[PDB]
């Protein structure tokens, strides 16, 4: 019957699909860091050894969206995603088989945010696969050296290295690849610096 116009109204979701998994290349925590940069992620799930799928229960539809549309041919890892949706209401922890070892996880309000828009949707930083990595929070002990040292003790091809907008806390710096300066945020975002002050970082559109 009535459709050829279903959404606007009742149109976003907030509950992702994640598919065309490889199983060994594909883990939790890669798949939080780009879900929760396009958005803010609620809450993180797996199939594990079940469909070759995962759970991953986004912000909202436009965000969920956006993921899906920033992911779809990002190749991570290196497989020719098929992100796509649920609906799926939430999620609420399921089960023995499921929960023992973090199948489940259980994500919230990570407050590392980079958004911390009190209910705003404002979308300005976000940058589709690009090489170019924007990393944040340095105290007075770190510097350059170090930040970048970071990046070149992981693996990687580390094309240049920068100071943000005028202010100048905050830090830039630029991979050879995506497939790379993605990497490398895996590895670097919330980048255990000590007592709660852990490394902010993403994908900018700021240059070297």
């Amino acid at each position: 019957g009535r459709i050829a116009i279903p959404g606007l109204a009742g149109a976003g979701n907030s509950v992702l699909l994640v598919s065309n998994l490889n199983p060994e290349r594909v883990t939790p925590q890669s798949l939080f860091i780009l879900f929760g940069v396009y958005g803010d992620v609620q809450r993180v799930k797996i199939l594990f050894n079940k469909k070759e799928n995962a759970l991953v229960q986004m912000a909202d539809g436009n965000q969920a969206q956006l993921a899906m549309s920033h992911l779809n041919g990002h190749k991570l890892h290196g497989k020719p995603i098929r992100i796509t949706l649920s609906k799926h209401q939430n999620v609420q922890l399921p089960r023995e088989g499921q929960e023992d070892q973090g199948l489940t996880k259980d994500y919230g309000n990570s407050p590392l945010h980079r958004f911390k828009k009190p209910g705003s949707k404002n979308f300005q930083n976000i940058f589709p696969p690009s090489a170019t990595l924007h990393l944040s929070n340095i105290p007075p002990s770190v510097s350059e050296e170090d930040l970048k040292v970071l990046f070149s003790s992981n693996g990687g091809v580390v094309k240049g290295f920068k100071f943000f907008q005028k202010d100048r806390k905050m830090a830039l710096i630029q991979m050879g690849s995506v497939e790379e300066a993605v990497q490398a945020l895996i590895d670097l975002h919330n980048h255990d610096l000590g007592e709660n002050h852990h490394l902010r970082v993403s994908f900018s559109k700021s240059t070297i």
